[PDB]
Order: C-alpha cells, then sequence, then structure tokens
C-alpha cells in the first residue's frame, strides 16, 4: 500500500476502549474518536491503527462482539469522513473479518497469526495487508533473542502463505514490550537492523512504553523524546512504519532522518 | 574534564550579544543571562558555551574589547553563582586569554585555531581544553569532504601540540553549517562516524540550523525534533557532546540513546 523505501510512514494510534475516553458512557465518544483521527491526519498520519481491545499490559480481554461494537461505528465514520487507510489492531479473526468487509486495509495482529487459527485465511480471503508482530508469554529465550524472533516470523510467514497471502502484503514488527524485559527490549532495538535480512517492511512501536519509562522515569505522555529517539534509530535500522501517539513530532524527526539516510 | 564514553554530555548555549536580549541596553541583561544559565543547569546542562560574538551567518564581527565587555561580567557571575564548567565561544586569542584567567574551562574555537596565530599558545599556556571545529569560507572541496575535514583536524592538532597542548585536552567538531551547503552538511552527518578513527572526543552542533530548516521549513525554535534527530544519530555515530539551545529535550533523547548503545 505504501511506497516502501521512499520515506518513513506514520501510523497514528486510535484506542476506543472505555478507559480511552473522559466519559466511557458518553454517546459522543464516537465523535470524539473521529475528531482525534482527523487531528492525526492533519498532523500527517499515513494510516490509523484502531483498536477496541487494549494490548497494553494488564488491560482486560474483550470478547469479539464487544470489540466489534466499539470499532464498527468508528470504521464506518472514518471511511465516509476521512480519506485515510485504516489498520485494525486485533488478534481475533472474526473482528478482522468484519473490519475488512467494511474496507479496513491492514490487520495489525499482536500475536502474529498465532492466537486465532482463522486469522491467516481471513487475511488471504480479503487480500489484506497484515502486520505480523512477534509476541510470547514471559521473557524466556533458549536461543539468541533475534534468532527466536526471526524463527517466529518464518513460521508466521509460512502460515500466511499456506492461506494464499501474498508476500508483498506482509509487514513484520519485533514487538517491543511483548514477551521481553528491559534488557531484551534494549537489545532488540540495538540489533533491529538484523531484521532487514528477511526482506520485509518493518513496523516499530515504542511510543510511551515502559522500556522508555525505565530510562526516563516520567509519566507516559512525557516520554516523547525517548520515543523520538527510537523512531530515529529505527529508521536508520530499516524501519518503514512507526506506530506513535504523537504524530506531528515523530513525523518531523522522521523527515530529518529520512533526509540523512534515504536516497 | 568529562568522563568520555560514560554518557553523552550536554553543552547549553548562552549568547550575550545585544540581539540576544529583548532590550539590548537594559542593565538587567547580565541578570537575565545568569537566570538563563541557571535554567539550563537545572535542565541538566554539563557545560555552558558563552559567546559575545555570534558566529551565526550574517551576524557582524565584534572587536575583542567589545566581546570581553559582554562576556567578562557573565563569567564572573557564573563562577560565583553556579557550579558549572564554562566554555568560551571565541576564535580570538585575547578574548580566550581573559576568559581563561577568570576560570573558564574550555575554548570553543569555530576556526579551529586558524584565525588567531596566538590561540594555540594561549590554550597551552592555561592548560585549557579546546574544541577544534572545522570551518572554511565557501563550499568548495577538491577532495572527499570527510578527507578534507580530517586533514584540517590533523594540521590544527599539530599546531596545538607544537604549543604544548596535551592530546587529552582536544575535542573535535565537524562544523555543521560552516563552509558547507545543505548536501555537504547532510553528507557529513551521514558519515560522522568516520571521525571516530582520529581517536578524539567529538562535539556536534546542529541546533536550529538552516540544514534542519531546509527539511523542516518552520521557524528556528520549531526545528527541535530535527535537532533531536541529529543528537540521536550523532551519539550513535560516536558524538560525546552536543551543543544545543534546548537542554532538557536533548538530554532526555540522549539518555534514551545512551541506554541503547553505551555499555
Ligand atoms: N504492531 C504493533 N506494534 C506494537 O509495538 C504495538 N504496541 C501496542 C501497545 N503495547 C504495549 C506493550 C508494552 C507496553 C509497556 O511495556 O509499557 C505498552 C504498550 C499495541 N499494538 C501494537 N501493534
Ligand atoms: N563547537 C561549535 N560547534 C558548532 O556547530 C557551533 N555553531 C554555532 C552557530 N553557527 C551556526 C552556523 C550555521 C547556521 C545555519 O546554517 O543556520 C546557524 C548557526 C556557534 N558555535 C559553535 N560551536
Amino acid at each position: 500500500m505504501f511506497d516502501y523505501g521512499k520515506r518513513t510512514y506514520i501510523m497514528g494510534i486510535l484506542n476506543v476502549t472505555p478507559d480511552s475516553f473522559s466519559d466511557g458512557g458518553d454517546f459522543n465518544n464516537l465523535d470524539i474518536a473521529i475528531q482525534h483521527a482527523k487531528d492525526m491526519v492533519d498532523q500527517g498520519a499515513d494510516i490509523i491503527d484502531l483498536g477496541g481491545e487494549s494490548t497494553r499490559p494488564g488491560h482486560s480481554y474483550v470478547d469479539s462482539d464487544e470489540e466489534l461494537r466499539r470499532v464498527i461505528p468508528v470504521i464506518k465514520k472514518l471511511k465516509q469522513e476521512l480519506d485515510i487507510p485504516i489498520s485494525i489492531d486485533t488478534y481475533k479473526a472474526d473482528v478482522a473479518e468484519e473490519a475488512l468487509k467494511l474496507g479496513v486495509t491492514m490487520v495489525n495482529d499482536v500475536w502474529g497469526l498465532r492466537k486465532d487459527k482463522n486469522m491467516a485465511s481471513v487475511i488471504g480471503k480479503y487480500d489484506a495487508e497484515v502486520c505480523i508482530m512477534h509476541n510470547q508469554d514471559g521473557t524466556n529465550y533458549d536461543k539468541d533473542i533475534m534468532e527466536s524472533i526471526k524463527d517466529f516470523f518464518k513460521v508466521s510467514i509460512e502460515m500466511a502463505m499456506s492461506c494464499g497471502v501474498k508476500k508483498e502484503k506482509i509487514v513484520l514488527d519485533p514487538g517491543v514490550g511483548f514477551g521481553k524485559d528491559f534488557e531484551q527490549n534494549i537489545e532488540v532495538l540495538r540489533r533491529l537492523n538484523e531484521l532487514k535480512d528477511l526482506g520485509y517492511p518493518i513496523l516499530l512501536g515504542t511510543s510511551r512504553k515502559s522500556v522508555i519509562g525505565k530510562v526516563l522515569p516520567v509519566e507516559p505522555k512525557k516520554r516523547l523524546e525517548g520515543t523520538i529517539a527510537t523512531t530515529v534509530l529505527g529508521i536508520r535500522d530499516g524501519v518503514d512504519i512507526v506506530r506513535v501517539h504523537d504524530v506531528y513530532e515523530n513525523l518531523m524527526a522522521a523527515r530529518m532522518t529520512d533526509a540523512i539516510y534515504r536516497k
């Protein structure tokens, strides 16, 4: 969908769980969510990542009916009021399916096709783009952490292909903050360029995460300059897309980095 | 002076030319300048770079008597009111000399000892630290730009040594924005790690410069995320000290970068 290699692309985050709003009942949450997306697009987002379940640590599981009730109305308004690609942040195949029928472009799966056995064939079925993100429970790795991550991608890519997903539709993401402690997260960021060998576009998400908070012990929103650092280093290491809360600031840093390393 | 390699050090900029103040007469400018330095120290500056002549493009030349009248009172108050190292941003040996007699730690010479034949022996005489910055008039280079820069450092380092300057006192700086157009500035930033071969600590200054403005065409103060990008890339490339207007923001990015690459 994006012209990979020409520049860095920015994915803005739109969470529409109840905790995401001042008033989690308010019938105006739908319009608030849409205003937030209009703002991110004006700040220069290339795609919006919409989620109805939070994968942020110790948020609760949402059943897929509930998840769809949160995202379906937002997708409909986005699609009519805003000319922007949408990504659906879900690991559930039934959620993805409904989203894709409504014209969402990409499934962002934070379990990398492993949590729902139907996810790969849904992606194939709609010819969707997918982000395959590395994830696991706990922080144990018997091999080199970057070797494990690459092994995991190989298996997920083969699952995708067995269901007729085209290679050009896949984006990989190393899953900062997922199945990884501080040191492992640092190590993955340091070695991120090793993922370029697999030949696929890379997506990175660090924005406001605890890996930054451990270096910069301020409240999440005040970690922006850490996130900008990882955006910048990521692009130098081959990152194509960054998933961020603060679209304008990360885009400005990304343009500066693009001007130095992209041809 | 700094424990090079342990972390990135931050140099805050303190310009005390008349244009630097709301009211360039006001007898309170001295106290305003000192408040600005107290602020930078609280934001985490490691050293303050004080200048009484602006080397920003198309600012006028200041004679050294005038330059000293601007900086001497500021150095005296800094030295009594603030426990922070000071750098004197001057290419004039007589200015440097007076500053060094008052307890300034480093001479920051934006002509890399070439504009004043006495500068090297002044540095030697006081056992000062020096930043030797690459500079030239116009933008012509017959050799590879990084080869020219390194050749220039070799000559300036030999001048310093002939006057008994110790090797451990020298810091090099490639002089972004000086004798270099957009493309050359980009190229130097891209190749900055080649300067690590000379074995010396490196200082970088990009903050608010036109090289960033050409990628991010906003007013100088609004170029902060570009500057943060160059701080981050610089540290990865071996930079030890960054010279910045916005101390807190660059320090936060530098700590994030230090946590990823420094051992
Ligand atoms: N593709 C993709 N890539 C991500 O990196 C990501 N992150 C989240 C949010 N996840 C986390 C994880 C950990 C932490 C913490 O340690 O603080 C915070 C948030 C949600 N969707 C995501 N999708
Ligand atoms: N050591 C050191 N290193 C610097 O990089 C530096 N820069 C300035 C300020 N110089 C400039 C140059 C060019 C530009 C523009 O193109 O906009 C702006 C400011 C003053 N002292 C400096 N000292």
